[PDB]
């Protein structure tokens, strides 16, 4: 479980 918020 990856989660990545730019």
């Amino acid at each position: 479980l990856y989660l990545q918020n730019y």
